[PDB]
């Protein structure tokens, strides 16, 4: 399941500041034997890869979102919630919206 | 009865600060034999799950609401009152409005 | 006679602080034999149920009101006066206005 | 694989200020023995050549982009991302869009 | 079940031309023995009474409506559909909207 | 599965001429023994009921539609296609759009 | 591979006259043993299903198209050409455009 | 060298009547040993494949063209002239223009 993720980085008034467009492999998985318990999570591997590409942000300091049917930026941080996020993929493009974690 | 709950977290002037959108299983219930008296309540399981998702709040310190026909944020804390709250579900989306418990 | 009571709790400048919206069963009554003299009163059962729902008030320390045709908050504490209060029900919603009993 | 790169240098309101049009040799490679580990990268050789031609910019201080199917200026800085950039070549012209790195 | 019917007679651009406000006795019924099969229908008695009051219309030549939650003038002509019309009564006022049957 | 069908009857420029709003029982079914092969179809029972309510149309001479995500009036006449029509129900309201079968 | 086909039927000035929206199973295939040579073709099964749904056309008398990147209605009739047609699927919707075979 | 050929079939006033868009393998060639003298020619294989796809024409009765820099439909029938035709390929699309051979 080759899945393209188009990571929007949002700015001041929720206008996009930098777009990245990488590829992601959620349903694919490594070798079918346990070298660990079971890897990282599918949302933990996503946020580890969004943090690796953008130079403008550091890992652990950003909140990834998506747009639902109402147009609202629904956040996601879990991997049982990333599966609800990915039911909104249009063609193969999973558009996420990155916002940084400021003061309050 | 798969039931989607869209938890709005309200801010200063009752504007939404963070939206979460999980799923909830009120009318479904576990195995039909008593390992306890009867579980937690259907409102106790709801507020235990709203507190588990949001990192910005801690359990026991938030008041969940809903909008009635007048547009007012009617609160609910009981499970005989959650059944009156859930007669306002539109499609399958049960929109609740979370407010934190401050000083006075 | 299923009758919905929307209990407004008034605040500083008679602005509503918490709304509750329960259901009430005035004209319905229990089994048609005397286990007591005749229960509590229909206003005594109302004020016992308004005190049970709100955590912010304690029983015996609040004055329930209603709005008449002039817009004035007419109080009621009797059960021969609750019958005059309930001649202002609009659809099935009996809006009462709760005020607490302070110093003077 | 002779590949023409048409380097647009963008200005104030993303209008082109200077166009350069050089040639690039991504899939071609030098002698088939290791005088080093493996050269520079195919994106490192591209940005070293865009910086060599334009007198108006200095190396390390510009962000190269491309247009995707949505019309958005998707940036690229990696060489596993330059391979996704180059799947948008039209005839043999790989149009990149240069933007300088200002204050914030 | 005393039920007030406020019959709006609509005009050119669906503006009310004459309002009548009578009373109606749907759930009440005559003597509990069959002098006929079972009377007229509860919608047949309604349209026979709307035609009796208005001098501007003649029976069989008008279409009675109601407003649903969307604001649309939903028509009704059956008595299994009048029961769905009467689930929109607000206090005890059942507002119907009369339109005459013209050419096409 | 109580399911409300709001039958729009379209006019000249696809503007609604008469709206009907009945109820429909697709997934419910009669007694669990065969008095026939298996009844009519779930789309055959729907179009038999839309034709029964509207006086302005006669059975066999109308095409029922629905709106998909693109806003287009997708027609349906089969009962393996009515199941795809009914995946667009919003709350419990299944809005169909009736058009009559004219010359060409 | 569940694949939705949205069959536009074109009219006089290539404006759509009737839209159908069925589902298609190209890459899925029946039991893995030969009851025949190898079924019909994947384009022969498509045109047999488009002809089965539309009442306005008869099989063998219509030309199915698709839109390429230029906006042109490229026809297809082969099954080595249907595989080039299906590289333009957007989400899972394979929009074909039906035109009938008239005089000349 | 995968090469896409978009075969326009021209009509009365040189307006396109049917477009076909197949793929062609000019510079690729079969096994590197002589089962014949040397196959057909690269223009003979092209015109044998254009005649195989279009049902509206028969082989030997059509003239394939291309557009040069002046906008003129330059014909080609040789395979030392097809190599001059294919120096006008834009991305990988080799647009030819088919005209049938009528009376005079």
């Amino acid at each position: 399941a080759s899945l393209t993720v188009k990571a929007y980085l949002l700015g001041k008034e929720d206008a996009a500041r930098e777009i990245r467009r990488f590829s992601f492999c959620c349903s694919p998985e490594p070798e079918a034997e346990a070298e660990a318990a079971a890897g990282p999570g599918p949302c933990e591997r996503l946020l580890s890869r969004v943090a690796a590409l953008f130079p403008a942000l550091r890992p652990g300091g950003f909140q990834a979102h998506y747009r639902d049917e109402d147009g609202d930026l629904v956040a996601f941080s879990s991997d049982e919630e990333l599966t609800m996020a990915m039911s909104y993929v249009k063609d193969d493009i999973f558009r996420i919206y990155i916002k940084e974690k400021k003061e309050c």
